[PDB]
């Protein structure tokens, strides 16, 4: 737990999200803070942020947002190291001259964070461009672990009871049809994230209902190649969107395909 006296929040909002400065043992660290009311809150939304904190305290990777801690004071606060450029989708909407090599670099960093998550046997379950936060224009981090789950030792998937309120346009068919979430389900989501990144933050499956996306995908249809997208990156999207989970690659295989140097498998 953090000391409220060492935290300063900027009033201008960044639910309530603020930028702040947290005094560490020597230096100040710039932080982003999710703030909830102490009494008139939503207990389920608080449970989700406590669940996020429980996951993020177990993770340690350069391509995943680091948690500073929780502060219990005039409000309930979840404090993270700030990736100040913010969400990747908004960034690419506002910066349309980011070069192909730079977009590949960023999505490669996300694949390295997700290869670590997969090795760690956690599923993310909300992997979208809005949840990739930029430290700089050359350094991406994965965020938003509110739906994340630690997999059981004897299974490679998390089974949800039924469909909740989900980011269905980012979900694999086995998630929608059987409520089963694996690291290969996150690979499907990563394919959608790549499409967003090469479409300068446009929303996927524009104008379609979730049920219409399910029917489209079952028929073997997929979103088309974004204008100007490198062919090799659209081909990797299609491999991420392999319907059968058993033939879809995992993140170790996807991460290799985003490297810009020679390597062996
Ligand atoms: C303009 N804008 N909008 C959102 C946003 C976010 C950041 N950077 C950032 N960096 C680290 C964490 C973080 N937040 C706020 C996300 C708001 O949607 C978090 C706080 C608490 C828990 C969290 N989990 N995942 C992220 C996150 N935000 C910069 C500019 C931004």
């Amino acid at each position: 737990y953090l000391d409220r006296k060492l935290l300063t929040l900027e009033d201008k909002e960044l639910g309530t999200v603020k930028k702040g400065y947290y005094q560490m043992k020597k230096v100040v660290k710039t932080v982003a803070v999710k703030i909830l009311k102490n009494e008139a809150n939503d207990p389920a939304l608080k449970d989700e942020l406590l669940a996020e904190a429980n996951v993020m305290q177990q993770l340690d990777n350069p391509y995943i947002v680091r948690m500073i801690g929780i502060c219990e004071a005039e409000s309930w606060m979840l404090v993270m190291e700030m990736a100040e450029l913010g969400p990747l989708n908004k960034y690419l909407q506002q910066n349309r001259h980011v070069k192909d090599k730079n977009i590949i670099e960023l999505v490669h960093q996300v694949s390295m964070g997700m290869k670590y998550l997969e090795e760690s046997n956690f599923v993310h379950r909300d992997l979208a461009a809005r949840n990739v936060l930029l430290v700089t224009q050359h350094y991406a981090k994965i965020s938003d672990f509110g739906l994340s789950k630690a997999l059981r030792a004897d299974e490679n998937y998390y089974k949800a009871q039924t469909h909740g309120k989900w980011p269905v346009k980012w979900y694999a068919p086995e998630c929608i049809n059987y409520y089963k979430f694996s690291s290969k389900s996150d690979v499907w989501s990563f394919g959608v994230l790549m499409w967003e990144a090469f479409s300068y933050g446009q929303k996927p499956y524009r104008g379609m209902k979730g049920s219409e996306v399910t029917a489209m995908l079952e028929k073997g249809e997929r979103m088309g190649c974004p204008a100007g997208c490198p062919r090799e990156m659209y081909d990797l999207m299609n491999l991420c969107w392999t319907y059968d989970v058993e033939n879809r690659p995992g993140f170790a295989a996807v991460e290799l395909r985003l490297r810009n140097y020679y390597y062996d498998v």
